[PDB]
């Protein structure tokens, strides 16, 4: 059965066929899932699964679709009762061997318990917080004054095993509007501490963002 | 009046002497905070103030009593009105010329207003996530399987604005929302609106272990 879903949105045909290029070419299967987008589609599937992010001013409209997508992936993998299922956005570029890794999947069911709880990332790790030069402040004693700016995780590309999908969909359903942040934030920074659950990282990875 | 505060353990003699060595070697006054430990007075303080931290099972009492001392310089930073409060812990070493930032003052203040909320790390910039290594799990196709794995308290200054906002910050944050201090403050937070982190680069201290 298919494991590897692109979130797109429908109408994005160019992104599409960039997705389709790549993937083709390599003889990686793989679905679009068409993505979330401000509509009465998202308003509707917000207040019935996820009434708590509806009501979080903190989030924009794009980045409610965006969890919204994953989401409803996650509990697509609990529906059909796959072992693990692979997401990704659909700006990713897939580096050379990429078929090996996702066209089969015997290597992810010698290394893990499906039942476990875990993601592993397949997009290249990029650091959550960076110092960047400003102009503002002078330097003092030739020591610069720089500022510390957080970067998103990215999500677009990644393996969740069927115990993640559960936990991060109990998860989600369990914070309040005020616990909400974006999708990034939960599954890979706020997460990392809590006790089962367990994010591992391909190094090298195997595709990147395009954006950025 | 004096600004610089490390805490330490009130038993930890062979750190504070190190401590006191190295801040007199540059002639930089500072005062000994007392550090939190696991302990009725702990206890007492995280029911007092930061009752979601007590209940908080994600973190260790350690951790909570770091929290903790933070906490108490924060307020002594307002209850005694400085303009700024810097904060150590007492496992580093100083650099260089640290004299020239820790024993005076007025460098903060033509280059910041301290009714504002800022944070200035003094302690060298540390990656907040990592991947390590693991041997568990074996590579595949010449691929590594890391694990991403957890910034450093040791050493900052913050403006009395700063102290107001965390203080709040801390008193506001949910069971669930609760980290170690370090990921709070130079991780979480750095997404915050009025709540601005600057790091000197080169730095003037860094933690040994
Ligand atoms: O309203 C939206 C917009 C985008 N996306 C998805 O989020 C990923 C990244 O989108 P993009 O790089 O275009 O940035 P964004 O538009 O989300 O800010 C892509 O897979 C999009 O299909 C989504 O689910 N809902
Ligand atoms: O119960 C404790 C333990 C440590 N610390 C302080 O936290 C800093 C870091 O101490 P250490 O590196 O020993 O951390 P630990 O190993 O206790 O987690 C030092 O300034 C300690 O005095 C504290 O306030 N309470």
């Amino acid at each position: 059965e298919n494991k590897n879903f692109v979130i797109s949105i429908s109408t994005a045909e160019q992104r599409r066929n960039h997705i389709i290029e790549q993937f083709t070419h390599q003889n990686i299967p793989f679905e679009f899932f068409d993505a979330f987008t401000p509509s009465d589609k998202l308003t509707d599937h917000l207040q019935r699964y996820l009434p708590n992010v509806a009501n979080a001013a903190q989030l924009t409209m794009g980045e409610k679709g965006c969890l919204m997508s994953h989401f409803m992936l996650w509990k697509k993998c609990i529906d059909e009762n796959l072992d693990y299922i692979t997401l990704f956005e659909d700006d990713i570029l897939l580096g050379e061997n990429a078929n090996k890794f996702l066209a089969e999947g015997d290597w992810l069911k010698v290394r893990f318990n499906f039942q476990e709880i875990f993601v592993l990332r397949l997009e290249t790790f990029l650091m959550p917080v960076q110092l960047e030069k400003q102009t503002q402040i002078p330097p003092f004693q030739q020591r610069d004054i720089d500022i510390l700016t957080s970067k998103h995780f990215g999500t677009a590309g990644y393996v969740i095993s069927q115990g993640a999908a559960k936990y991060l969909i109990a998860l989600f359903e369990k914070l309040t509007t005020e616990e909400i942040k974006p999708i990034d934030e939960i599954m890979f920074n706020q997460q990392i501490n809590a006790t089962d659950y367990r994010v591992y990282q391909l190094n090298p990875a195997i595709c990147v963002q395009e954006l950025q």
